[PDB]
């Protein structure tokens, strides 16, 4: 029948000829709400079962949601209307990151729940005003970084203090399951969600459409060969960057598997290679042509070099011009006196290895600086964030997914490309990789340490980096939780020492 | 992948979004001919398997062919071609009937064979000119009536006399399997085809894509009637200006849905059939009525009348109302060992009158000995539905081609039925008519109608005697050489008043 | 729910706890006819589907009907009555056989049609009085023998002469499909029914609950025998006082279990069949023997004897033992092109004696020319089993009605078989009998028995000649006008001594 | 055959018509102890595999054991018997809870082991008197509460002190 055909259109994700089939079904007799709560929602639930079992990939899930969203839009004039329940959903105060929260919005909305998306940087005052208006079954909160989890805790303390008892679904990149269980101390009705589909199951249980389930160690670092000399001291802008050159540094697996959710494992290497050629690569090729012509990636770089030294456990940063100490970084050391980042830096007043006294800034070197630290901030601007919010608003949920991940992995590619360029400048590119693939294995001299990662995890040191570099100069801002605004931006400390590779304190 | 999606589009019959998916597949690096002989033709072969097993119905088969035809049309500018084999396909000389032949054309063409459709009334001179040009694997010939099979025989005699040995696939309504086996005498390489899918399998075997299989005491005596009923007049008059809505109430919905459109009932419940009719069958019937009324592609006309008649032995005489002279005589066939004939429903010549029929029987006819009254009707729906159908088939709406054909055909039958009712009323024999429309199809009325060609009166050359009486031109109807009515959507009938008259078979 | 449980009770045939579940459903708010035309009739339709496919056997079909009949009996006080349509159902004039007719009654009644059962020996006068009263959708007629079909024909001639046009469903053992098609000459609206379920489908179509489907020598030349065997006496004597236990050892268990009771053997192993017999078939057979012995509802009688005979051409003469005069002559049919006849097993008149038969052949008969000896038997189980079965059918034990019928019938055949053995012994031709009971059914003995009506000797009016010889009254047996034996559970046979005599077909 | 039918009656749990099929199969030429250890025990073994995989639910497992228990009851007059091994099974001193212990008894008994169920509040003196009499392969002890586990420990200390080395299967909520 036509009932099975409307279910089919959701599961295959066929929008072309949908509005004909809806018009035929209603003039045949079926009511809009009847179709909504029946063949369509049966379709979207089957796609949820498939994704749950690992038989349907995430780009086709959002292709199903495009059909469901377009069906409900066509049947809204006929209806004069009350979902299965409501989630009030926000990203926390001092956070701008909105892909996870908006992914929840898409899955829940197209499974017949109501989602009141409150946007980004939303304080708890605003969230609870929405809870009073709508009277939802649950509150959702999205973060990115660990400082965004600390806000979520203060929000639960606020909510219990006011005397809200209703369930709080928390999710986020940095947020772990272990932490949300410790938060049940403060607010017992708090649940972690690993993905949007965990968020759907919680909302099923909390609206009574499911059975209660979820609801109840050293090596020594030696001296360096020499102190390499930077092209200059201080920090300069670079904007004239080719998108085609950066695209050669994209980590295609991190994009296809990690971001877009094209699964590789369980098939052959020729079966994966064929999928890339057919599905993954032509989308990557399309979004580059677009991003170049439409101008929705604006690559900028803020970069430079500084006279530094170790003073015990602190890495001092000297002024090239004055020689005075501008910042000190106390980096953490591994358990029982293992490795630290300060161990890659020459001590203050160290007798020079080579002829570094010829070129080190006079004032800095008299003040005791004996090594050189590189620094980079890259960014792709507010433009890709804007382009993505456009697609999500329009309802192209598939293209919303693709365009986001592209922008993100293109931003990482720029960090990688510019690292190469930071080596060349510095004169440490003798030992670089012959392929682009082997730069992801750290096939080069030194390494880049982004703040927040285990080696150097204090994100409040990004304010020390802004005091040195001046993030405004490429349109970048810090929020109160130390997030970079725009979201598509990443800082790194660029180390020359050849023995420097990545390590975990935890 | 997109290869499985192009196969899916054929089997489900989804044309909306096809030209996007074709354009995507070629730029992915797939050639036109790769698609034609590959993911698609696999789809059309699956649909053939499904229809063979009774898991897909015929309106969805032609919906699949619409997709395939539209795919090949989109890929034809890029290609510079070349099928699996060719059939030169024609309807025979003195025949106008083109639904069967065109159904073969659709199935074979969308299964990757080449069809050279030569149209209607095609002589063997023209057919063999085509065989020389194209050099096909087979020749096809479609008939309707039994006189069209006799042409097919003369054509095989012509083809052997010329020295063609090429396989001749024959099909037709009147053509039987038994007859084509007796024709192997004349032309050994002759094959019968019950449907288009039998025609596909033959073409598979003949082009080597298939394993050779196909290729190698009692009666009731009739009594006198109660009375001779009086007609509204004698002679024949026209009636146009008939409501299509009134005629649509006489449509035999099963004969249309099962018989013509191929919506299968059997193997499901009567609530399951009733639901199919509500969803699929009825709204198509409702659409084509609205269309045929507004767009004017059914033009119902009727030629009808009454005559003074008598039996003289085995011949039914027909007298002139004006002169009384004998115009026609019909020698009708009798059942084996002196059983029933149609002449047995007619009063003998000079028979002593049952009632006061001498008061009103035409003076001259009655003195000449006429003692009974025979009714006659020709109905027609015009050249217009034949035209409308050729339009759809040409543009490639094969589903709508099917629907619009069967509609026109069963609406033509409905008019014969409606007008029979009206022929009873006029005559004054509609006291005993059915309360339901459904029980008129069981002959729930007085007398019966005998169309020429059917077993009771099977000589189709008596339709020329009927045109001499009625004048078929007066509603735009003509006889061909094989005595077919042109246009094809027309049906003559002899209307008998005698209450004991029901249908019987001599064969 | 309880709706699905009332459907379940029909399909499984569970009477114990039914009246509780009906009382619960009425208080739950379900009207009588709601349940009747609802789940219950859905149950009886499922049982019809199962029996149609061979997944339910006939003893459980009648067990389902017991539940449905008992449901309707419980809901009749609440209701104030009017089925889907009516069949007036009768066995024809000169016929006493009522198992098939009553099987129709059970199936149609428990599928929501009304059955007006008029009994046995019903003339067409009586049948058409019922048609006037009730105004049914169809009239039904059951026969047994071929002379009962000839009455059905005269009844259709009567019905057309009166001017009935109503459908006549004919069924019967002797009645064939071929014959009912030839009867459409006389009465066009006549339908054959192979079983009761064919009768249900006809009644579905005729009441519009279905789509119209059903409704539209080079041989061995004669040999002389070894000798003329000598009978214990000449003439005919009675024998009563026969053990039912001895007769039960001659019952053809497959003919009873498969043939009569409808326990299917096909589709499963011989260990799977053997287990079914042990569980289902055998304990019912064991129960009905205990019953029939204690309750006395089988009354085995035998009328039997021997006669001086001769062949004179194509006639078998039968001489009086006392007078020697010819009493009867049997002209038996011969196979095509010379071929075999029964007269070929008999010595010619005045034939020179093989052995010393002139020592013992009746003086008068032998001088008159009799030279061979023919055996004759009538067996019977009385009016008693016919009465016992009508009791069960009336009380509504339809399963036990089936069982008790088939038992009586196959016990009657067993008596013919037992007594044949005994007729050989007497005659002195039981030297060559079978070691097993099973090999007596393949004619493992000297000579054979030919019952009148069977192909060899098919004229049933020769049973009057057999009564003139034997005197059927002497064991309470009567001939009707269609030459059926009354009571119905009785079988006459001609007992031939000649060793080469085995069964053959003239048709 | 009838061998496959007796296995079927265990796995489906069909009691009505079992005593007919047992009476028939001896005639087919198998002994009482024969059919027990053959199709029936595989049927039970199969039901164990099914419950292990989550394809049979626990009310049908105990319905299978009802069939096996009823089969052994019918075959006990013919036999003059001696299982695969013995468990002496008890609930500990100061405990009255007997559903788990009795569930062990049902599963083990209908899988052809002998179970000597000593009841509730059974001290170790009584349990070891039973071990002397029967000489089992193992001792079983059921508790409910955590104080019932502390008794089980004192019982193991008692058992080692006496010098029992026999396996002690402990279970409990
Ligand atoms: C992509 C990425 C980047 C991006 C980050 C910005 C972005 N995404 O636009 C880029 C390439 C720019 C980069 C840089 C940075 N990143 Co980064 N990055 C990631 C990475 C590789 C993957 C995360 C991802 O793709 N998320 C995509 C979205 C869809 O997933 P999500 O947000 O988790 O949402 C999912 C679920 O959690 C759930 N969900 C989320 N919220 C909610 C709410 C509710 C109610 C529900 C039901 C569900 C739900 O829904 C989603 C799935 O459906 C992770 C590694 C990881 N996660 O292991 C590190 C990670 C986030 N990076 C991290 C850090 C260090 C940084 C930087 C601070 C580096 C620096 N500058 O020094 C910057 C900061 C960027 C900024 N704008 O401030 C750390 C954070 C460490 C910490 N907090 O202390 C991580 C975890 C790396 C690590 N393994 O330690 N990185
Ligand atoms: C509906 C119908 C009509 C329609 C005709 C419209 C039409 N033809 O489509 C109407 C209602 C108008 C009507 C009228 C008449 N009818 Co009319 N009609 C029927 C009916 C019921 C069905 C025909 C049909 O359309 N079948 C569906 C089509 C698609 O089948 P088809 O044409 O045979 O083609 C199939 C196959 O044969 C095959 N095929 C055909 N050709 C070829 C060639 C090749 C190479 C291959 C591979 C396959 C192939 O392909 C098709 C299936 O895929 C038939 C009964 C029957 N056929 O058994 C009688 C029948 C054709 N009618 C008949 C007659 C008598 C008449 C009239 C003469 C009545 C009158 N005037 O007295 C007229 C004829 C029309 C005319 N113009 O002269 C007779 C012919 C008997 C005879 N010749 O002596 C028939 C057979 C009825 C009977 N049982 O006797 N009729
Ligand atoms: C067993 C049997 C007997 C029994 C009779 C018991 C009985 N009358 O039921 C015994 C052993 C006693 C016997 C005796 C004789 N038999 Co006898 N008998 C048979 C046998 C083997 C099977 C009968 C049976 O039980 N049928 C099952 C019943 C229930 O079927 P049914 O009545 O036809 O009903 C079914 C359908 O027809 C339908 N139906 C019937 N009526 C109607 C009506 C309507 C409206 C509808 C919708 C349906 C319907 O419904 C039923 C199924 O649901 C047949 C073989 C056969 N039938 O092909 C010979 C047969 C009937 N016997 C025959 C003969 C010769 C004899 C005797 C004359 C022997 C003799 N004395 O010479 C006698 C006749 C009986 C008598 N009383 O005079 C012949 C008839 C030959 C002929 N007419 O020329 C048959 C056909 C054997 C043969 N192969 O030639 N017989």
């Amino acid at each position: 029948p036509l009932l099975e055909r409307l279910k089919r259109r959701v599961v295959e994700g066929r929008k072309q000829g949908l509005e004909a089939d809806l018009e035929e079904a209603l003039k045949a007799g079926h009511k809009p709400l009847d179709l909504i709560n029946g063949p369509l929602l049966a379709g979207m639930k089957e796609v949820g079962d498939l994704f749950g079992a690992g038989k349907m990939q995430l780009p086709f899930v959002l292709q199903a949601a495009e059909v469901m969203k377009r069906a409900v839009a066509y049947l809204e004039p006929h209806m004069e209307k009350e979902g299965k329940g409501t989630l009030v959903l926000a990203t926390v105060k001092g956070d701008v990151h909105d892909i996870g929260k908006n992914l929840v919005d898409i899955i829940l909305s197209n499974n017949g729940y109501r989602v009141v998306n409150l946007g980004i940087k939303v304080p708890i005052e605003e969230i609870l005003k929405a809870v009073e208006a709508h009277k939802p079954h649950a509150v959702g909160m999205s973060g990115l970084l660990v400082k965004s989890t600390l806000v979520m805790k203060e929000n639960l303390e606020y909510m219990r203090d006011r005397g809200y008892t209703l369930p709080v679904i928390l999710g986020g990149a940095a947020l772990t399951r272990s932490y949300v269980e410790e938060l049940r101390a403060i607010y017992p009705n708090v649940y972690y969600a690993e993905d949007a589909f965990e968020g759907l199951r919680l909302m099923e249980e909390l609206t009574g459409h499911a059975p209660p389930e979820l609801t109840r160690r050293a090596r020594p670092v030696g001296e360096a060969p020499a102190v390499p000399r930077p092209p200059f001291f201080g920090v300069r802008v670079e904007e004239g960057l080719d998108l085609a050159t950066i695209a050669h540094y994209v980590n295609k697996l991190a994009l296809y598997r990690g971001q877009w959710g094209y699964s590789r494992k369980g098939l052959s290497r020729e079966a994966w290679q064929a999928l890339v050629e057919r599905e993954a690569e032509p989308v990557f090729q399309r979004l580059l042509k677009e991003a170049m012509a439409e101008g929705w990636l604006e690559p900028k770089v803020l970069y430079g070099f500084f006279p530094v030294a170790r003073e015990g456990e602190e890495l001092l940063v000297f002024s090239p011009e004055t020689g005075e100490v501008l910042e000190r970084f106390r980096f953490p050391r591994q358990k029982g006196g293992g490795l630290s980042l300060v161990d890659y830096f020459r001590p203050r007043f160290a007798a020079p290895l080579g002829d570094e006294a010829d070129w080190m800034p006079k004032e800095a070197f008299r003040a005791g600086a004996r090594d050189v630290l590189g620094v980079q901030l890259v960014t792709m601007g507010e433009a890709p964030s804007r382009k993505a919010q456009a697609l999500f608003a329009s309802g192209a949920y598939q293209d919303y997914l693709f365009v986001h991940g592209f922008s993100v992995e293109m931003t990482e590619a720029l960090a990688e490309y510019w690292h190469k360029r930071m080596r060349q400048m510095w004169g440490i590119a003798h030992q670089d990789a012959t392929e682009i693939q082997k730069l992801f294995q750290q096939g080069y001299q030194g390494a880049r340490y982004s703040f927040g990662y285990p080696a150097c995890p204090d994100l409040a040191d990004q304010a020390k980096l802004d005091r040195l570099m001046g993030f405004h100069r490429v349109g970048v801002r810090l929020t109160e939780n130390f997030q970079l605004e725009p979201e598509h931006a990443t800082s790194a400390l660029v180390v020359h020492h050849p023995e420097a590779r990545y390590f975990s304190v935890d």
